[PDB]
């Protein structure tokens, strides 16, 4: 019993990460194979940045400009290349803890387990959701850039993510390990607006479940709800519109305490429409919503 | 900017995780050099459990019976004693993986990383904090006995708890790694209780200050108050009364922010008098005692 948000084992992706300088910018990096990943930005001075032409500036760098350390062995720059905002640094030495590995692009209310890296050395590991304003709510400082998000499936590392920047939001953006963005964000130094996030729905109702199985059921009622009915209600507090995927998605979640999904969802309208009155759920004051159902389901079944 | 209850990097502490079964119990096991450490309750069977007597039955047990498993590879059992609640059985490999290692027993109120494991593998990584009445809120099933709690100082892990059991109540209790629990519990099946549970008082103001340094400062107010009359408000909350060791502990994230700690005793005052009114502090509804002053400083600064 229990419920955290709980992170993967980050030893898999510790065995990758690198520093990367180029001039006076230091940043991470992730060495997988015969090639380092790493933020584009990297290139850039704070007066690049302001309206940088990546392709001209990348034009004035050869492989020598690119420093590569990994703990303390400097690794020999060979070859480089940009794909849209991520650099491609070919080295002469394929990296010995490669683990298996996967570049996916994830979905937004997928969640992740986020490796926050200073200097090429790992800090600390935390779980995240990718928010459907395509932004992440993560810990990030100067010099966290190259810090990457993953998921484990039993060997196989899947990248998600590589962090680039912070918004005066206090909110993080980044890219895919193919350097494109989630959302709408450029790498450049200009003010950039998180459109309106919403509560990932499907998420909420997961967590319920948890609650459920883990003897939290005070919010569990006599009353029943429809798609189209809870729907009306989802709308008014910024949450997701509920469709018959996610309640599909539910499904296991559903059999394993018996009680259908569209009964969860009545429980989820009055606490919306009356809130919390004081008590908790799995330790929470407030809806959680960065917990999926294959998360919940792992969890609660200790999948390793 | 942004706070996560993050989890120190779990890499170190992996590589140490194997799998040990007794006769028809199986847990996690936790191998230095060439000692295998789990908790005794392996040599019992439920029947067992109700009354061990573990001087009794680790005698009908020999070198052969216990079967240590380090992911695909069978470890030969040379040795074996019991030291309080845990087992250290000899082998005669040292564990190539061996990290620079300590045993610690941390204080109530202290923090520390878990590796939730199951059948020697590993399946997350969370962050938990020692309460005053010596449990973990952790996310434990049943396998994950063997389970380590940890901190890390840059190369060196320090060992400071070791899962054995779940009380009815859903919180976690456990042992050191030279088997003495933390708290007045034994590893028998039968009804313990955990006594009351008070709030760190020192972790919240810290936490506080991680609030004010992301820019929450809505719960800032114009008063101040007295060490005295600030603990009186505290025992009427369940909080731990707040000494000057606290303050002095306090004193970088007070010089830091710029605000006295009893300023940030007298917000911490109208926050438990008046609630939150609705309002959130670092995305939490509720009043968080799990980040002692050091996790604050450590992820407000970017320790690796
Ligand atoms: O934020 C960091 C660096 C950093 C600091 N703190 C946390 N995480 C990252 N760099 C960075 C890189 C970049 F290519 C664009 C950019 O634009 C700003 C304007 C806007 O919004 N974002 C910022
Ligand atoms: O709880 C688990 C096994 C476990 C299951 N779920 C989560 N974490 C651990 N074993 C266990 C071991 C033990 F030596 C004593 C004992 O007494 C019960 C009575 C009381 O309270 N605790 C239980």
């Amino acid at each position: 019993s229990g419920f955290r948000k709980m992170a993967f084992p980050s030893g898999k992706v510790e065995g990758c990460m690198v520093q990367v300088t180029c001039g006076t910018t230091t940043l991470n990096g992730l060495w997988l194979d015969d090639v380092v990943y790493c933020p584009r930005h990297v290139i850039c001075t704070s007066e690049d940045m302001l309206n940088p032409n990546y392709e001209d500036l990348l034009i004035r760098k050869s492989n020598h400009n690119f420093l590569v350390q990994a703990g303390n062995v400097q690794l020999r720059v060979i070859g480089h290349s940009m794909q849209n905002c991520v650099l491609k640094l070919k080295v002469d030495t394929a990296n010995p803890k490669t683990p298996k590995y996967k570049f996916v692009r994830i979905q937004p209310g997928q969640t992740f387990s986020v490796l926050a890296c200073y200097n090429g050395s790992p800090s600390g590991v935390y779980q995240c959701a990718m928010r459907p304003n395509f932004t992440i709510k993560g810990s990030f400082l100067n010099g966290s850039c190259g810090s990457v998000g993953f998921n484990i499936d039993y060997d196989c590392v899947s990248f998600c993510y590589m962090h680039h920047m912070e918004l005066p939001t206090g909110v993080h953006a980044g890219t895919d390990l193919e350097g494109n963005f989630y959302g709408p964000f450029v790498d450049r130094q200009t003010a950039q607006a998180a459109g309106t996030d919403t509560t990932i729905t499907v998420n909420v109702l997961a967590w319920l479940y948890a609650a459920v199985i883990n003897g939290d059921r005070w919010f569990l009622n006599r009353f029943t709800t429809t798609l189209n009915d809870f729907n009306l209600v989802a709308m008014k507090y910024n949450y997701e519109p509920l469709t018959q995927d996610h309640v599909d998605i539910l499904g296991p979640l559903s059999a394993q305490t018996g009680i259908a999904v569209l009964d969860m969802c009545a429980s989820l309208k009055e606490l919306l429409q009356n809130g919390m009155n004081g008590r908790t759920i799995l330790g929470s004051a407030l809806l959680e919503d960065e917990f999926t159902p294959f998360d919940v389901v792992r969890q609660c079944s200790g999948v390793t």
